[PDB]
Parts: structure tokens; sequence; C-alpha cells
């Protein structure tokens, strides 16, 4: 009866509710559409929740993705068209939302996406009050694991860090010089490449110019974005990947900076899942 | 009868020699392997100089431009040689080579290039010996064009340095925040838009923060690049149009950085064309 998801610039999880309950569950790749044109968005999507979901045919369908920024939502609004049958209009928003009415339901808070990329927002209780728009993993997206992996090779490789790091980092992704810069600059989705170069930060976190350079990010990021907002009375809802598995890190910078933190899960699955019933 | 040329990310010249003397002299736009394919750079050269160019069959052809890597130098060089007729070997190098051709000519010291993108070296008499790589401007190129652009817009969005400069910045090159992502991460040759929006710098210099921001930028390029060679003894000679205009303060960050100055020049060409006859 209802689909709903939550696109990463990575991955997406499908999640599809009938009666309030949680009758499947899908993954995707990741949906964005500043990475991916509508006919690759379409014909993922062809390959995508249609062969796992008996029923295409729904009566509401929400889906809250990055890139889906209001000048890009109605194209990505089409695209779920021309693949889904609803009886109500379909909503499109971003990824931030979808956190904020996981984290929050239908109270109103702070909260904040470190994942792929990074997003900080306050919340109403229905919908986005403010937003600093991240501006992606060029421009910003400060703290994430894109922005990450972009520093931690661009230090690695202009010698900031030793040869030995750089070596064990080109070593165990079996990587070339020239890899980074093709993957970067000329093949699909760069940011997946540094997302998932990115948790070498963690294998070596010990040392203390990696910690430092993933504190430094987070700090960048609570600066440039979180102070945006009265961070004195509200408990920040953190959501994402980055923000779960470097919790110690996080929770150092925060302190730092005096930016407070309330509770941080990995995934709002569960929480959209709460919302809507 | 020789043609030398110099193709940066956002610009080329062509020259033709005969006599010790320049016969001719065409432009077009840059081509970088990296934002065109080589054939698209290539279609490109069929509609620029070509048509104009009287003889294409003649001597020696020598062609030196950016992302024009070991890796991508081979592929490069076969599109200049199936339309071109030379009589002698191919050279096919960086912009950095030419840079210090006519730098150095065949002298040694430090040469550096500050325009769309950033590099570092120290060449010898024919060659350049050691090198830092930049990794273009998404990993590194700090210093540039492309970088100092790619800073002050993430800033001013971010209301790092208040409303009134970012204001001024988006409708004095009537620009919308979405525009901006849109050329970035959907657009080709995202770099041009970067460097091209950069000089709002030098426009705004009395402000505090545009200073330190671009003086910091210029700082920790000399810190992550030019420190990694023999900068003691040897005086750096800066090249491109970035450092010739903004050389106030890149005359403070080497004051600062204890980094030594030589010669600053914008284009290369005649000496160039002084090295060769
Ligand atoms: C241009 C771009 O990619 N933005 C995305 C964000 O998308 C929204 C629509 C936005 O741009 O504001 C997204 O919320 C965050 C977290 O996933 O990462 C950013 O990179
Ligand atoms: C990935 C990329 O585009 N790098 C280029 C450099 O190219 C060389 C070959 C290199 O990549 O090492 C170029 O020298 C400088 C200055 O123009 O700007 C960088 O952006």
């Amino acid at each position: 009866a209802i689909l709903i998801a939550d696109s990463g610039s990575t991955k997406t999880h499908w999640n599809v509710l009938d009666q309030g309950r949680v009758i499947g569950e899908i993954f995707t790749k990741g949906m964005n559409p500043f990475f991916q044109t509508p006919e690759e968005m379409g014909r993922e999507i062809e390959r995508t929740l249609l062969p796992q979901l008996n029923s295409n045919r729904f009566c509401e369908v929400h889906f809250f993705g990055a890139g889906c920024i209001p000048e890009k939502v109605p194209v990505v609004r089409n695209v779920l068209k021309g693949c889904l049958d609803v009886s109500s209009l379909i909503e499109v928003d971003t990824d931030m939302l979808a956190a904020a009415k996981a984290s929050c339901g239908r109270s109103p808070g702070i909260v904040c996406i470190m994942g792929t990329g990074s997003n900080s927002c306050f919340y109403d209780g229905e919908k986005i009050a403010a937003n600093v728009s991240p501006l992606g993993f060029i421009l910003g997206d400060e703290g994430s694991g894109a922005v990450l992996g972009k520093l931690l090779i661009g230090d690695l490789l202009k010698n900031q860090m030793g040869e030995e790091l750089k070596e064990k980092f080109l070593r165990q992704y079996e990587l070339t010089p020239a890899n980074i810069i093709e993957r970067v600059y000329r093949q699909p989705f760069p940011n997946r490449f540094l997302a998932g170069i990115s948790p070498f930060l963690a294998e070596n976190i010990e040392h203390p110019a990696i910690h430092s350079l993933v504190l430094n990010a987070f700090k960048s990021f609570l600066t440039r974005n979180v102070m945006q907002f009265d961070y004195t009375r509200y408990k920040a809802h953190f959501i994402g990947s980055v923000a779960y598995y470097y919790k110690d890190i996080l929770e150092e910078a925060a302190a730092a900076t005096g930016i407070r933190t309330g509770t941080i899960v990995r995934n709002p699955m569960e929480g959209l899942r709460t919302y809507y019933s």
C-alpha cells in the first residue's frame, strides 16, 4: 500500500509498509540526479524495486534522496511515475526530511546527516524549517566519507603522512596514481570511490595524523554547518554511517566546538517506519 | 618548420616557427583529457586551427598540455598524429615543462604554475626531475584559480564571510545556488567555472576574510607542494595569471613561509619562442 525509500548517494534502501507492518525490505544502488540522468536513474529503477515486489501498485509513495533539490524534485518524481502505480500524488523530497521524520517524528529539533555526504538542519515536526545547503562533496559535505576520502588521498599523495601509510593505502586497494584521477575525474560516481577508500582512516585511526584529519574534518563540518543554528538548547539528532562508526571522534569535535548532541543512529529506516503508521 | 603549443585546461595557443620568426599564431579552447575525451578535444581541433592552417604537413611537432600524464600521453599523441603530418618524432608533455623551458631554458631552478590549476617542480635543463603532481582541482591543485574559486563559493553560501559579499557575488555573476551546483557537477569543464568566478577575490581584496582566504590557500600550496623541494637556495620561478595579479599576496605568503621567489610571468610563449630556433 505504501512504499518508503531513502536514497543515499551510494545506496538506497526501500521499505514496503502495509497496514502498519513491514512486508518487504529492498536495497538498491545510490541515486542522485546530479550523478544520474533520468535514463540511468530510471533504467536502474527498472532493474531494482520492480523485480522484488509481487505487486507494483500502491496508494502512497514517499521517496527521499540526495540531490533532490526543488529544481530536480519534479524530474525525479516523473522518473518514479514511469515505473510505479500510486493512487495519490508521489512525494519527493531530500534525505534530510527523512532523517528528521525518523529522528524526531512529529516533534521539532535539529537533525544532521553524516554518511556519503553531509548536511544539517532544523526541523519543525512536519517539515524542515532551515537548512545549510551542503553544496556537495566538492564545495562542502564536510565530515562525510566522500570528503574524508578526498582529504586522505590528497594528504597521502602530497607526502603529508609519509610513505608507509601511502603505500599501505595504494597497495590495499591496488591503485596507482592514474586509477585515482581516472576514477575521480572520468569515472561515474567518484563520491562512491572516495567514500569507499575512506575506511582506511578508521583502519589506522590510532595514528595522530589520521585521527587529526578525521577530527578536523568533523570540526569544519560543525563550524560551517551546525553552528548556524541554535545549538545551545537543541540536542542535535545525528543520522548517518560516518557519524555512527566515528562516534568518539565526533563527540571529540563536538565538545571542542560546543556543539550539542542527542541520539546518534546510523540508518533512519527504523525511525521512518515508526513515523508512518 | 616546427609547431609548439601549450594548452591549459581553459585555453590553447599554437605557434608555427620558420626563419627564426613567428609566422602565424592561432588560439583555441583548452583541452584536458579528464573533462574531454581526446576525440571531442579533437573534434574542436578540426573546427579551430586546421581550416586556417595553410599546411598541416611540416616537420617536428611538440605539444605540452595539462592532464597529459604518462598514462594519458600516448592517446593524445596519436590524436594529433592521425590528422597532423610531422616529419620527426612527437614530444608530448605537461604545461610544467613548457613553463620550465620558458623560465629556465637550459638552466635549472624551481618553477611553479598558478592559473586554472596548480603544480610544482624543480627543473634541470632538459626535463623535470622532481614534481608534486597536483591531482587536480578536487584532490589538490591548492592555490589555483579553480581551488580559489572552490573555496570562495563554499565559504560564501555557508555564510562564512557574511551576506554582503555572498550576495554581491551571486548577483554580479547572476548565479543561484542550484546553477552553481549544476555547473560544477553536471556541466563540462567545471574547473573553468570555478577559476572564472575566482577573480571576485582580487575584486574584493580589501575585506580581511577574503585576503586571508587567498593567503592561506597560497600558504598550504607552498606548504604541501613547494616545500617538498629545495626552497633554501632556489629562487622559485612562479608562472601564471593568478600569480601575477596576486603578486603581493604571494610575496606575503612567501615571507610567511620563508619560501624564495623569482620570475613571475603569466604566459611563457616568447620565452618558449626564445628557446626554439
Ligand atoms: C548536490 C548534492 O549532492 N547534495 C547532497 C544533499 O542533497 C540535498 C538535496 C542537497 O543538495 O541539499 C544530501 O542531502 C547530502 C546528504 O546525503 O549530501 C549532499 O551532497
Ligand atoms: C588532474 C589534473 O588535471 N592536473 C592538472 C595538471 O596536469 C598535470 C599533467 C597533472 O595532472 O599532474 C596541471 O599541470 C595543473 C596546471 O595546469 O592543473 C592540474 O589541474
